[PDB]
């Protein structure tokens, strides 16, 4: 019934690859339990070094389309330090885009960027759809979280052409790719064009991507120490919905354990 | 006292110039009563001919600055031909980007693209601010209205590095230029980065532009009937909201001729 096409827990981090293709100048990922969690045997995958590029990418399970299924994209992650300008995002790649993991580039072409990412007065949860050729923002202000515990971000992608975005399983965004995003006018931004443009055709697919082939991170942190904890893309709603409230009920003995280190001091 | 920089009533057309440089097929443009309007005497400027661009400019009547001052943009647009995709908005321009009217064009350099813009489920008022040479959308939805009579869009800009949107004296948005555009992060949409990244820094200034000098329209329409009717640029908020009320009555006049109208059918 359900298909999982990836999930990865970090015990390990050996279907990660740090990119040996980006100009930089990058920083080392460490596998860490971290200062509070929720299990002790749990462990998640943290940026270990301040002001440095962080770039790795993964082979999914499977190489899928979610044409004519549902997608739903959730991975935990957590701010330990504080953050102060960092992302914490992931992208997702087709085939086409990488010839393998090592080769993982910011220029290189992604389907969608998810997540968290703060700087300054800048919090936001990236929902960047890519769509012939551009990437397009969401066009629609969801905030992100910015505190020292691990939330979990949630994309939903139904092929009636609309999305839902949750963080700790609450819906905060709900709407229809063509109204929420101006996808279909792409020269808004280089040529001054408006939304109203010819070619603004409607497009039943503007949820649908061929090829999803790779997951990737490439983050910048000033101050290090984000850990993305679980990563899981499935097209199982239910399912979904079903190891969420295992990863919320440990982000609350996460909680716990966080608050009784803040009065060790 | 209050400083005016510009007042466009459309009694006529002639400072406004038809643009002879975008490679586009352009429409005329009419000077109209309406279906529909709240003084017989008072025109509008319209585009007049299906599935055409109008594209023109016009000089404001003074060169300014809005540095260390406030600056106010407020004009009343009707969609009364029952819009399906067109625009909407204004652009206003530095004295460079363009060597005289004729030669305005969607291309051109703007200081600020503002106004609804309606197409299929699309329907937004932008506040496009232009910042280190590149457009910036407001990542923040606003909608704008949709229907048959007219409305009055006002924007205002202070020195403090804020904003609010109000449509029909309504205050619908309201913001601070750094955290809800992405302005300090040019090279987000290409370049695959994200608002993390070692070249964001705050910038006190990105309310204020060097160059005030150009108006234009520059808009798509499928269905045309847009009627541009009344323009108001000035740098106080009083005389904002005094020119303000005048319109709004003759919104409500409007207003009443039109259901009127349409009982008859
Ligand atoms: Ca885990
Ligand atoms: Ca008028
Ligand atoms: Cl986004
Ligand atoms: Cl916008």
């Amino acid at each position: 019934s359900a298909k999982v096409y990836f999930h990865e827990t970090f015990e390990n981090r050996d279907k990660w690859i740090d990119s040996t293709s980006s100009g930089k100048a990058l920083g080392p990922f460490k596998i860490v339990s971290g200062k509070w969690y929720g299990d002790a045997n749990n462990k998640g995958l943290q940026t270990s070094e301040d002001n440095k590029f962080y770039i790795a990418a993964a082979k999914l399970d499977e190489e899928f389309s979610n044409k004519d299924k549902n997608l739903i994209v959730q991975y935990n992650l957590k701010f330990e330090q504080g953050i102060d300008c960092g992302g914490g995002y992931i992208k997702l790649l087709p085939k086409k885009s990488i010839e393998s993991e090592e080769k993982f580039t910011p220029e290189s072409e992604y389907n969608i960027m998810f997540g968290p990412d703060v700087c300054g007065g800048s919090k936001r949860t990236h929902v960047i759809m890519n769509y012939k050729g551009k990437n397009n923002l969401i066009r629609k202000e969801i905030k992100c979280e910015s505190d020292d515990i691990s939330h979990l971000y949630t994309l939903i992608i139904r092929p009636n052409n609309t999305y839902v975005v949750k963080i700790d399983g609450v819906e905060k965004q709900e709407g229809k790719f063509d109204e929420d995003w101006d996808m279909l006018a792409p020269k808004e931004i280089d040529d001054g064009s408006g939304i109203a443009n010819p070619d603004y055709v409607y497009d039943p697919e503007l949820y649908k991507y061929d090829s999803f082939a790779y997951i990737g991170i490439d983050v910048w942190q000033v101050k290090a120490g984000t850990i993305y904890d679980d990563i899981l893309i499935t097209d199982d709603i239910e399912e979904a919905e079903k190891e969420a409230k295992v990863i919320l009920e440990r982000n609350a003995a996460e909680k716990k354990m966080r608050d009784e280190i803040k009065e060790a001091e």
